[PDB]
């Protein structure tokens, strides 16, 4: 069989292909210890990963080797994929194929530096990368669709056409679950509570994974929150102090659909969403309005299919319907996709060969891979 | 029995000898696709043929093998010849004589080359080809008529008197369906509409089939829809978009009586028709006055006849009397036609056998058919 | 002295009186622009004539005022002299007696006009009209003949002799170069090359001029073309295309001598000069079956006298010699013989003078022209 | 005098009537800036116009009121007029004539808006709009041409002969500069660097400007950039970032010869531009291959006129001669033609005054204008 | 006129607006007595306020009421206010507008109460409060900079650009003066000298700002002060102790450039400046990484200005011109601003009466200041 691998620029996520769902899923991040070992007798390591380092990142200055897509750091995410097989998965990937997924649009650097690496360090006999929307779109078996997949570090909106490509309607943006993380810290600080630290951004994260959620109308919640108590539920932090949260609740993930107020130029999800369709011809246009596929942990938020539709319909022309597809698996969608596509036997002839790697080196990606 | 293909320019329809309507009618179209496969778990075809086509014109180049009655792509017509037996009416043609039409005065090179395709390629038993206006006079079941054919890419006026040719008097212009299709697609750019792809190229047909009539006095009517707005009613686009359409409704149509619009210097279908009628001899001039017969779908535009009628009444002498047959069968009348004479039994003598052609090759043709 | 214009159905030819060659010949065709002036700075003019209007087919409707020798279009004609003599020769015609020539048979109305025309608007001091073919009969110098005179848009046939007319078997055919021209595009169409506006009507013409030849056999010239290449040379149009004319080249002057192909029931040249000699007395026709004097530039066709020899001597009784007078002036035998003819101090007697007119306007010239 | 404003797509150009070059050139964007007033002592504008907005594109939000020759949005367009003369020229509108110019086929409610503002908002006293390309025609001073004009948001080709129009051979197509300058940030992404915002636009912009250049040959072109280096020269960007541009300096610039590569199904400038020849009559295509005008600063890339020369030479047929007209003023040769026209005392009388407008309103222009 | 404080964190600066330099400067700090007043005779007070605590600090308890630009003490807080205006500049607050400042991205809870003290316990007519960065830069007179303002309690850099907000640019790190103070009584412990007290806390404050300085480069001043006692000049305790001061006269300030010595995760000043240099858009970096203002007396450190210099010309790019503004009124820059500020006319429309107040209460604030 061969490994199936998102490389999740937030939590990457791995599993044998076949599997309907991913069995090693952890935060892509490193922690390089902050102080001295003073304590000589305990075992210690000069760095940890995933949830060890999540053990304690009171220590730990918490780096994610992806930012925006981009594997800025090739040595912390060379340990990423090396723990990914060799100490949770325990999987030798000499002896597997590996499928990885990379975000559209992506610079051609890091994706030559990928191959080449798995190919030089872990020694792959076989390697494919392909894009995440496209594998989230095999998730849900559509010949059609236009994909919203927003994970930790980046949203890109592609649209596919019964298996065709419309390279020239793809949408990015670097507005992701990150940035969403640091509007929420500095909003957050409004009410004192400070989270100056990495340490304190992890837990922050926690707070948005729990506790926001999409506003169907952002000016009728601010009213109804400035009126009403009820929204300002409230949350335990690991020391035991314990917060609340209003308006801040639904402010945040609202950035996603007026990222303005970040001070990006580019709109909402929804707007560019709807930009793009208006790329493609007139002619998908009627199909591409509906089976608008979301994906990616960003749009775990609660009610933003709903908030999705009223949107789109309204810039939508009139007669025309959407239809927000939600599936529960939005977290993994791309993984379980990349499962699927590895293990159809057609696909099996795709698969760039340690042997064409020898013949062509890092740069026989371009002429293989989609 | 024996088959009966009218090869349409725009539309080409099929069926079985003695049939009285074509079971097979579908665009003469094929499609290539711009773009990359990327959802390989897809089964694919390297191009397309007719409605296939039609489905997803948002991806294809829409190619017409036919440019004005000159085949200009055999790899092309060989499929839509292919698809029309083999695939939709399920046919052997090696078991069935077949029944081709083509217009008047066309290349001799393209005649020569069908039948070579057809005895060669598909093995037809027998063959035989005919002019179309010719059988869309038979479907009439007259003796005597000059017949204004207009299909998609020719139009052509043909007088025939009890079965006589009169080939010295003969017209053929370029000005047919497609011709008006760009300029409906020149004007109503007018509004804003863009329509530049052969995708919107295939959608301004269908606002030409639906809305476009043609004006009994083109200044009277110009004149009301600079007053009136009731002419311009409205259409939707396949994306939901709704468009307007006022005086180009009728505008377009109107080249048909004014090619100089378009910059050909031949004039319409009403001058073309009375001079080719004085061309005749004084004799039948008496009776090709009456007999006028309309066909193809070029003539389906509503109000035509009641123009034609204007028209010729206004260039023909006096005491002279005019009738335009009109029937409700237009878009067919030819393979109709093309179904009787191919039902004839006196005419089972007239095909062209496989072993007349293995006797001759494909010059043949000039000493038989007509 | 006075001027000789030939007024030529195809190509106007004017001169002075007394000179062996004309110095004016130019198209007898006037242009009326297509399109809109949308260059304003450009100096420009409503209509052009002739050579101006030859600079530039592609934006003009070129009309010939001549049809078969009838004036057609009163209108431009009277500019085709305006141009001839205002313009071109740079002469006063108010200063110099004009001669003009006429097809034989031809309307009496148009001869009346022409002489109106003349007098009151160009206000001659004296004209006169002849027929064309007696002039080219004039410029042979016989006193006998039979001239088959064939312009570009009538062949007419006049028995003469020792300068009584046989009016009672003068022959007059349509048939003529413009007939051929238009069968030309017609066949000619055959290869594909659609030749369908005025302006490619024009570049036939030269494609005629230049590479047409008349068959002396024509069914072994259409054996040989259909076994050897040798005949299929080619021409370059205007724009660069190159193009092949075969059998083409020949089977169109072949016309000349089966008019059926065209479906004029008249018989050829060769057929229609046999049975005038044969409407002549038996005295005479010992003499016209010599001094058959070809003229006008229809007979400018290589080996055409070949083919009329071969044929008269065919049709004509045994014994009987038969010479075809073919000079190499054909093309201005016409007008060299008006020249001679307005030299001839004897016919200075014949010209009617402007007082004529004065005493009895338009209608004197039947009293006084031949 | 009279004002010429070539109400440029991309960049507005205007000066005086007789001048021979534009006196003010400047970018036709506006700027709404996207952040509070907090140093409350600064005077400030609600908005910036042309240069003042680029000096801080950092904080606007730049935009185009022009959009594929479509004025989007009036209300800015309204201010770009009264900056340019009321601002930047200094010119009182009340006072003088003021000629303006439109892409052809162009949306006719665009032109009656465009008319009705300048007359009831600037009051000038006349009026007069033309298509730019036959001013650039004017400016040099032929009588014939092609000319594949190619502003920034519009690239259309307009043949014409010695004054006259072509109407039925226009073709436009959407692909321009800015299409190109978003195509280069995709591309260019490819390396990683960014560029998402309007104000990365802006300077994407500059670096094809100053970098791009047509590939003779884009095989040959890609080939030696992946064997050599000495095509990856490098620019600075504002912030001092150094970027280097390899194969992507020309490979850009290739999509106006084949725009597939932004989906575009339309063809080259080089296919359009022989495509309309052909679409013209045979007799001018002998002209109209030579007088090939380029214009618009889109054909200032370097190199264009050989990749034009080589490619038409290709389709064209044999010997026909190529030629290419490439002046140095190419980005003012509307502006200097429309100057050029303005001065014509010929011209005088077409302007469209007050008097006529009040007479009739904004929809006297299409009875006047060309 | 208005009152202008700047509510220093960790001296109170007010003043009149319109001065210069602000009159009364103190200590924001209050003074519980420790002791019993065994002395029944002397006149004592519950606490005091400033000058009059630091008369006597053995005996007092000393409490910032202000930490990290937090009032933690309101109770505290309005002494400091109440001292101020009624005891030391001897003013009636009933009379006169106040202007006060605060840190930016601070709690806003704080912000509320603080008006609403203000306006309920003081009685102002009129209120405004300010980003202390924002006034600092007013003071320079300056239209775009990146405000280092470092005051005792907190350091925030503020990016600003002509009066436009980059809020999305802010940082704001707790390292100030008080952290540095505690890091060098930490320190200084090393060589035996307590400084366990609140007074000792304040005379090692004293240390600080009479004998630090910023090591240009770390590393070279160690070697050095390893080698060289020139370095470890002396100060002077109160009670007569003669103290001496090597390495730790330096490694105390180079905190600010290596907060990790105290555990802070976050950045040097440097770096923070750095970052939100490049978070701001490409455009503005330009003049951003000139015009980078100092402020605040952490600032006054000798030779902070030069290692800035040093550290950012490392970080930001090549040909990038840094220029540190470090005026000599960095202690008093954000009063002297404030003054500045309250005194434009324009200005005075911005204040928030006590009307507003009585019509809005404390929830005022949000929608006026800046
Ligand atoms: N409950 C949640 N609600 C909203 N966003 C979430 C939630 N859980 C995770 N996310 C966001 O998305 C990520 C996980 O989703 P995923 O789509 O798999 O992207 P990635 O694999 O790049 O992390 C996060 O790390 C976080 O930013
Ligand atoms: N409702 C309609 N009104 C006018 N023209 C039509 C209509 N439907 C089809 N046509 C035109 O004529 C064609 C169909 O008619 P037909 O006479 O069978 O010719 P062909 O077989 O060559 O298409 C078209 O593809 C179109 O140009
Ligand atoms: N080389 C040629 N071969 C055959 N026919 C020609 C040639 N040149 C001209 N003609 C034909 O005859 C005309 C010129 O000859 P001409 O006898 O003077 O008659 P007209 O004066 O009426 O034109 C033409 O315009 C054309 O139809
Ligand atoms: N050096 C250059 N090379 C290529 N294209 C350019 C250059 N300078 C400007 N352009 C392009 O064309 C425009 C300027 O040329 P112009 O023909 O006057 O059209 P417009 O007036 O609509 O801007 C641009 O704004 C840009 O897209
Ligand atoms: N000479 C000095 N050198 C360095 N820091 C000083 C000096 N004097 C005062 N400071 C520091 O900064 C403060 C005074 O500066 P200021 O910028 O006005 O901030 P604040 O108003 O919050 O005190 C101090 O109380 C101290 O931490
Ligand atoms: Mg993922
Ligand atoms: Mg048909
Ligand atoms: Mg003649
Ligand atoms: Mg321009
Ligand atoms: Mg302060």
């Amino acid at each position: 069989a061969a490994l199936v691998i998102d490389n999740g620029s937030g939590m990457c996520k791995a599993g044998f292909a076949g599997d309907d769902a991913p069995r090693a899923v952890f935060p892509s991040i490193v922690g390089r210890p902050r102080h001295q070992g003073i304590m000589v007798g305990m075992g210690q390591k000069d760095s940890y990963v995933g949830d060890e380092a999540q053990s304690k990142r009171g220590i730990l200055t918490l780096r994610y080797p992806i930012e925006h897509g981009i594997v800025t750091n090739w040595d912390d995410m060379e340990k990423i994929w090396h723990h990914t097989f060799y100490n949770e998965l325990r999987v030798a990937p000499e002896e597997h194929p590996v499928l990885l997924t990379e975000a559209p649009m992506n610079p051609k650097s890091n994706r030559e530096k990928m191959t080449q690496i798995m190919f030089e360090t872990f020694n792959v006999p076989a390697f494919y990368v392909s894009i995440q929307a496209v594998l989230s779109l095999y998730s849900s078996g559509r010949t059609t669709g236009i994909v919203l997949d927003s994970g930790d570090g980046v949203t890109h909106v592609v649209p596919i056409y019964e298996g065709f490509s419309l390279p020239h309607a793809i949408l990015r943006i670097d507005l992701a679950g990150r940035d969403l993380t640091d509007y929420l810290m500095k909003i957050l600080s409004e009410r004192g509570y400070s989270f100056s630290t990495t340490a304190e951004r992890e837990i922050v994260r926690d707070i948005k994974e729990k506790l926001c959620y999409v506003a169907l109308d952002f000016e009728q919640e601010m009213q109804t929150a400035a009126q009403s108590s009820s929204i300002e539920k409230s949350y335990e932090l690991p020391d035991g102090q314990v917060i609340t949260i209003g308006n801040e609740r639904f402010r945040a993930p609202e950035a996603l659909f007026h990222p303005s107020v970040l001070g990006l130029e580019s709109a909402g999800i929804d707007q560019t969403t709807y930009n793009s369709i208006m790329k493609c011809d007139v002619d998908v246009r009627k199909e591409l309005y509906g089976n608008i596929v979301m994906s990616g942990g960003t749009t775990m938020f609660p009610g933003i299919a709903e908030r999705m539709q009223k949107e789109i319909t309204a810039l939508a022309p009139s007669s025309m319907k959407v239809k927000i597809i939600a599936p529960p698996e939005r977290k993994y969608s791309v993984w379980i996709g990349g499962s699927i596509l590895a293990s159809l036997t057609t696909f099996q002839q795709m698969w760039i060969s340690k042997q064409e790697y020898d013949e062509s080196g890092p740069s026989i990606v371009h002429h293989k891979c989609f």
